[PDB]
């Protein structure tokens, strides 16, 4: 089991470099937040990158260096598409399939000469954090990416970030119709959070019975601090322990995901929140 953390949007204000969190040993998977504009490419990583190519697209040499450092240390670094707010849509499947090629050539191991925000660094795949209630294109995009990944020289990963209500109005189709490695389910800002009417059991049925990938790994997505989300933050370590005990008893359990790194690393409970969770997973 693994800890995934979103990084890039500086929820806490005190966000450190990506490599700083990779070097902490409290997290395993890093989701760069976000490619918030597409098909016409646009990235945003708050204070962590501000230089651009002449045409306005972010050019991020420090993030590039840090992606490589993270990977050397055994971490997986995915590019997260979308995010709450932000400016994106596919008109249809054909447009989304074209966009698979664009992602491969821009961020992956594709050889098509185009501007690369991370220079020679190569992401380990993509997270679909679609939050606009429009599901067009993503299944097609995911499926096309899988075909392109065969050209690469390492394993690539695709993940999605549904909110806990099932089915998810943005990535539900993606999750039902494409092969997905990880579902980082947001158990926050919603009725189905851990202290609400927690609906892990529904997500488990989805994993065993609906997901094209029967080996999909489901993650308990949580806010990293009281200030990381409106509702859903858990500070009761007993509840965390028992929650983990309940859900870790299947092969479908992948670990915990956190919004976001700046929050989970700085929020102390006098030990970082991310450390508390990493440690509960280990047992
Ligand atoms: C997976 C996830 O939590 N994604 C988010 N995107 N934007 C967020 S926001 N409203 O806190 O800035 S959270």
């Amino acid at each position: 089991t693994n800890i995934a953390v979103y990084w890039g949007q500086n929820s806490a204000g005190t966000q450190e470099s990506l490599a700083t969190y990779c070097e902490s040993s409290d997290a395993d998977i890093f989701l760069l937040s976000f490619l918030n504009q597409f098909p016409t490419l646009g990235l945003n990583f708050a204070n962590a990158c501000s230089d651009t190519f002449s045409d306005g697209l972010l050019h991020c040499t420090q993030i590039a260096e840090d992606i490589e450092t993270c990977q050397s240390l055994g971490k997986k670094v995915l590019l997260s598409l979308g995010g709450a707010s932000g400016s994106y849509l596919f008109s249809d499947d054909s447009q989304a399939e074209t966009f698979a090629q664009t992602l491969w050539d821009t961020f992956g191991e594709g050889t098509g000469a185009s501007e690369r925000p991370f220079d020679s660094a190569v992401v380990d795949g993509f997270d679909f954090d679609i939050e606009n209630n429009n599901e067009v294109g993503y299944s097609a995009l995911a499926t096309k990416l899988r075909t392109l990944f065969a050209e690469g020289t390492k394993q690539y990963y695709l993940s999605a970030a549904p909110q806990c209500p099932y089915p998810d109005a943005s990535v539900g189709d993606l999750l039902e119709n494409a092969d997905i490695d990880f579902a980082f389910i947001q158990f926050y800002n919603n009725y189905c959070s851990v202290s609400g009417q927690f609906n892990w059991d529904t997500w488990l049925t989805y994993a065993q019975t609906v997901s094209p990938n029967k080996n999909i790994k489901l993650f308990l997505g949580l806010p990293g601090s009281a200030s990381a989300a409106g509702s859903g933050y858990i500070s009761d370590t007993s509840l965390l322990e028992s929650t983990i005990a309940d859900i870790a008893s299947s092969s479908s359990f992948g670990g915990i995901a956190l919004w976001d790194a700046s929050q989970a690393f700085s929020n102390e409970l006098g030990e970082p929140y991310v450390e508390i969770l990493k440690n509960l997973l280990t047992s």
